[PDB]
């Protein structure tokens, strides 16, 4: 049907148009309206644009701290640029453009722009220019541009390579060195830090015939074609844009040149592209009945998630994924916590392969581990390629004084090492992935272990293990003691160890245990932990006390109201003299990101209470915090509320509703995290999907706003559809080798076989 | 034999003398100046002042809370306000007076002003004017003012008793009601909090024949005397102020008034206070030949600790004295430290005393450490009527945003427990006082270990226990794991527990453990602490790091450098992001503290090598640092660098070296510690003097500054003398007569069974 929001619609759930063009909001368009295929990420500009508008291609495996502070990717040399002059006038984007749409389809991750506008010589010139990443070839961007002219005139059409990019923490590539071949120019640089080679190519094709001249200086090459347009016959160019590094492959340019040379027409890599999307749609697609705004903003979210996520080479989901080189193209516990569970659910070996790149990286974890006077994996805040930590010590700065400031992301906040374990349990309970467990996840586990029995402190007074001075989900809280969150996850990953001493056969357990040192001793102390840990539980009135002393800071509710306390507008919140610090005001779920991982822990009244107080604590300063509170809601039958926190969460970035800039660093860019939880608001949300041991449960609510919708889900090789319309619920499992299930819908037991099974409200 | 600074000079060694008038020091001229008895301070302010010159009596025990927050003592109604105008003209000091001076006659606690001024009529008016607190008659404070004209004319002396008087957090005494007796008037008021009663009583008497009118209002009371002045013809003016609370006596104005019936003229209660004062410098007078400086700034430090010590009820020390309300009129780990240890040689009982307070304060210690979550006794940062903690949580401001900074003086401060169990032992191994130790200091002594054992975290992969989270005396940086000092000083504590479970007899040992409920348990951990507690230990290089991650921070060197980053010049320097946080600048000693505690803990070729690391480091921020390191430099043979030191932690307050305004807080004052400090820099430090049981040891240094000093110290009850000179030392035993006195005099045995000892001194400079 409709309007999605600002001037932005849908007409047919897999498309996005934006009708007016706006240059306040061009860029937050960059982002929004980007391509990419897990090895790059070019941002929604259109061919004129350069640095002034934010263009960028970031490019994965192109790490560089060229400013000795901020290891992030390279933006790489623009390829597609593309300059036209009618009559010697530029050709720039106005406001009053006669008309102006730009389009996102999703269905294929091609971006595109028809623009009119009528030159200052009468002329009407169209453009419609459209660009796509290829999923197929996954080194190369194309992009087909046509011109057309309403009256006969003289135009030139300039396109080539632009080297001067926009870049945020210092340009990455120096020593450009320009080249040609048969089709087109390229150009190959060096990075700053590491000296690795990024090589780009371009090729280019016009269909007119004009005398050509080409150009090279320190910020470019390309060449100029004049045209003679006639009324009505418009003139197209199609361009490809390749990229490897020296981390992609051995003679980069050798490379670059040959995918140069065999590249077909845009259009037979677009058909090509299309057949891989439709087969990434068929894995992912969620549908919902008779909401279509809610249908493509959900589109929207699996689409920026699928396009941020490698499947070409072990490396992280950046936070930010590839739209920008906010958060170093580098993984958080979003990765596992946010983005994992799709995956999970509906295309198992990425998972996997998520798992595995933290397995790669256990070196780094267990580096950073020894490097703060811990033993075991203490993994990176901030992974890139190494799992070395790549967090700055100083992240932000107090920007009432100009001073940095010293927040401790990097090194208190302990729950990325038991978030990793506890993903590794549940991707073994989901699929059973026995060989997993055996050739990695074991390991991973254990060593999560040993580091949390070497951080835990033991008060011999008080009887019990404590996890003191850490920070929590909630980051603007540092140096706190026992925070509810940290505990039951070190307490899941103890539990987890043991249940692994007890079950594993004897030769993978002697294997494991003689590889990492692993000693009995130290079994005996992850068990005295399991036994004694102190692990904050509800209190008379329900309530789980977020860290030891949260009772007694400031009550502010709601807490936006300490907005008020801000000197200046961009002032950090948090750690060490922020508004929040000495107040209950949190910057996103923590206790309720507790029963999110852990959805029957606690039984439904104690997490609506903990909801309930909560909720109205907090601020939502991440994009992590509202898809948290959604889940939750849905299922303490605050479905209506929770369909609200799924739209806050859902339109996060197309209705552009977050802070781009905090304690004077650039936060701002797609956000990952909130990508992925779309899928999970759905189907672990509303729908209610968890598994336990062998147990499956469903539990599936509806918003008021839509009348169904439909999942997959695989569970241990068995992929299920559930379909939830008003007056049922259908279960049917698809799939050659099936097997008996038995599941649990809203808490009865119903041994699944073989494709019925409705049940009803 | 005169200049110290300023304009300030000595003639005697025992006055110091200021003779130039300058408004702008009126709060240090008014703290140098002062008078006091231990139970009141009263500013050295002229007759004529009043809250715009920083005028203040300040009393012990009237503690109060009126803006919710600094709970502080109260500053009362002045008794000597005294106002003169010459034919309608005020007297008001003038920076060019024709002639002025000042002076503290540090001999009996006189403070004087002689100042002659030339007024529009052409007289030349010179006023005499002296104030002494009785120490005879410890709730009185006396005045004498004459005023002399060289030409007939009109005056009005206007004298009574002010209302309106400064306050730094409020004002604490309400309710003021006026009443009159037969020398004069008097008021009495309920302070805020806790409704005490405070009255003040004036009595008045003047030596003209002058008539009189009365006026009292709101903000004072008092009477007018219009004078016709004869030229070269004196008035004098003589005023008692008598102040007494309802937490000294059950009816302070009935005794108020009794006190004021019994007074004797101004020069009889003079003369009384100057026999008291005698005997004061008969237990504590150090003197320095020929360099009457270095004497007269000395006797001026030990003058003020004196005035600060409260001697007629169980009270703390401030660390400010009575000098104004700054740091609350209470106990800091100052008291035990730097104050106790001149008493504890020169007056025992003083010290017993001390150590009582904080027996008796128990209570309130053990209450901070249960609100904290932990056992024992935690005592106060900031200690006063019981033990409860003062210290606000949010000392200072950020001075850059407006906004409280949390600083944890008040909960990571941890080490004041054990610096008091400290305390309690060389008080016992000085004094040989069983009966102390059974009474009260092995409960004291326990209960600090049961609060160490309760704040320590163990490792069990690390296989130790450590301190983590603290802030050693090092404000600066907060949340530091085992802080050197903290550590070393909670394993002494626990090592002198073990020591009293393993030695004290079953009678005494039952009694105090089943009084504070001492669990085998207990004592099982303990004994594991001891033999595996994390104690930071000197490197390769012979440098015990300050705390762990100390030496990645940045190395500012000359450590004042620092000081080119504010952004404004009185912000905090410390945490959260104060300029030094992430710097190895420190404000004062504190690897260094601890071998001021431990002379002996490391060789002296490590305490050498942490001297030289550490004091480049130190900015001296805080007065109680320059002492440290010069008895640490004296300890080890570093003379002329021990003498470096002490010239600037004697000068402090004399030279107003250091900041009194901090994050938005006064600061400002008498520096308690430093003053008592200088007694242990000379006695202590360049003397060498220790006593254990039985032993005496003294290891007497001489600065190349100096031609000799003597001292006293009183060692289980023999009164001995002490006589330095560059070539030779004399001890007499100059009491009752006791012949089992055994010295060492560097390595040398003595036995003292005769009146005088000498033996010839060799130069114990380093080479
Ligand atoms: O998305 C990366 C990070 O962004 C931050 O603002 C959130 O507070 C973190 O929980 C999250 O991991
Ligand atoms: O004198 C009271 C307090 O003053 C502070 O400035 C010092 O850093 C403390 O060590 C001292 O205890
Ligand atoms: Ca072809
Ligand atoms: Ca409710």
């Amino acid at each position: 049907m409709h309007e999605i929001g600002e001037h932005l619609t849908t007409n047919t759930g897999w498309d996005i148009i934006k009708n007016r063009y706006e240059a306040a909001q061009a860029i937050t368009e960059g982002s929004n309206f980007m391509i990419g295929n897990g090895f790059m990420g070019y941002r929604g500009t259109f061919a004129e644009d350069g640095k002034d508008a934010y263009a960028a291609c970031i490019v994965t495996d192109t790490w560089d701290k060229a400013d000795g502070k901020w290891e992030e990717l390279s933006t790489v040399p623009n390829a597609l640029l593309t300059l036209l002059h009618v009559d010697g006038e530029p050709f720039i984007m106005s406001e009053e453009a006669a008309s102006f749409e730009r389009t996102l389809d999703l269905s294929q991750g091609v971006t595109s722009r028809k623009v009119s506008q009528r030159m200052k010589n009468g002329a009407t010139i169209t453009i419609h220019e459209e660009k796509f990443a290829s999923y197929r070839k996954k080194h190369a961007v194309l992009m087909k541009y046509t011109v057309e002219s309403d009256q006969d005139t003289d135009a030139v059409l300039d396109t080539g390579i632009d080297y001067d990019v926009w870049s945020i923490n210092g340009d990455h590539l120096q020593g450009h060195h320009y080249f040609s071949h048969p089709t087109g120019d390229g150009v190959t640089a060096k990075t700053v830090s590491y000296e690795d080679t990024v090589t780009v190519v371009e090729t280019c094709s016009l269909d007119a015939d004009a005398s050509e001249e080409d150009y090279q200086n320190p910020d470019g090459s390309g060449r100029t074609f004049p045209l003679s347009l006639e009324a009505g016959k418009p003139v197209t160019l199609e361009k490809a844009m390749i990229i490897y590094s020296s981390n992609d492959v051995d003679n980069p340019q050798d490379e670059a040149l040959l995918e140069a040379k065999h590249m077909q027409s845009y259009e037979e890599e677009k058909a090509a592209n299309r057949l891989e999307w439709d087969n990434l749609w068929s894995h992912y697609d969620v549908t919902i009945q008779n909401n279509i705004i809610d249908q493509v903003a959900l589109r929207f979210n699996i689409y920026h998630a699928i396009i941020a996520t490698p499947v070409h080479k072990s490396l992280p989901i950046g936070a930010r994924g590839l739209s920008c080189q906010a958060y170093q193209g580098a993984a958080f516990w979003d990765q596992e916590i946010y983005n994992m569970p799709m995956y999970l659910y509906s295309n198992p070996e990425i998972a996997r392969n998520i798992l595995k790149y933290r397995h790669r990286t256990l070196d780094g974890a267990r580096r950073k581990a020894k490097r703060l006077g811990y033993e075991g994996a203490y993994y990176a805040w901030i992974s890139g390629k190494t799992g070395d930590e790549l967090c700055p010590d100083f992240f932000f700065k107090d920007v009432l004084s100009g001073r940095d400031i010293r927040n401790h992301f990097n090194d208190w906040q302990i729950h990325i090492s038991p978030d990793i374990a506890y993903a590794v349990k549940k991707y073994h309970q989901v699929t059973g992935d026995d060989a997993f467990i055996r050739d990695y996840g074991a390991e991973m586990i254990f060593e999560i272990a040993r580091f949390l029995a070497s951080h835990a402190v033991y008060k011999p007074m008080r009887g019990r293990y404590e996890f003191m001075r850490v920070q929590g989900p909630d980051e603007y809280h540092e140096n706190v003691d026992n925070n509810a969150f940290t505990n039951h996850q070190a307490m899941f990953t103890l539990q987890a160890a043991d249940e692994l001493l007890q079950t594993l056969d004897e030769k993978t357990l002697s294997a494991v245990k003689e590889k990492i040192g692993l000693s009995d001793d130290e079994i005996s102390l992850w068990r005295d932990m399991l036994a004694n840990t102190y692990v904050p539980k509800p209190d008379k009135h329900g309530i789980i006390e977020q860290f030891d002393g949260y009772y007694d800071l400031e009550t502010i509710i709601p807490a936006k109201k300490v907005t008020e306390r801000l000197i200046k507008e961009d002032e950090y919140y948090g750690y060490p003299n922020g508004v929040t610090v000495r107040t209950q005001c949190i910057k996103q779920a923590d206790v309720i990101q507790l029963f999110v991982l852990h959805p029957h822990l606690y039984d439904r009244k104690t997490v609506e209470l903990n909801y309930e107080f909560y909720e109205p604590r907090t601020l939502h300063f991440s994009s992590l915090s509202p898809s948290s509170y959604a889940i939750v809601a849905a299922q303490i039958d605050k479905v209506e509320e929770a369909y609200r926190n799924f739209r806050k969460s859902v339109m996060i970035d197309l209705l552009n509703t977050n802070e781009a800039v905090s304690g004077g660093t650039f936060i701002g860019g797609i956000h990952t995290a909130a990508n992925g939880a779309s899928w999970q608001m759905v189907v672990n949300g509303f729908g209610g999907l968890s598994v336990h041991g062998d147990d499956i449960h469903l539990s599936p609510r509806l918003p008021d706003a839509w009348d169904g919708y439909t999942f997959k889900a695989i569970v241990k090789g068995q992929t299920l559809e559930v379909d939830v319309t008003k007056e049922q619920i259908t279960i049917t499992n698809k799939s050659e080798d099936r097997k008996p299930l038995t599941l649990h819908i809203f808490g009865e037991k119903s041994v699944l076989d073989s494709e019925r099974i409705t049940k009803s409200r």
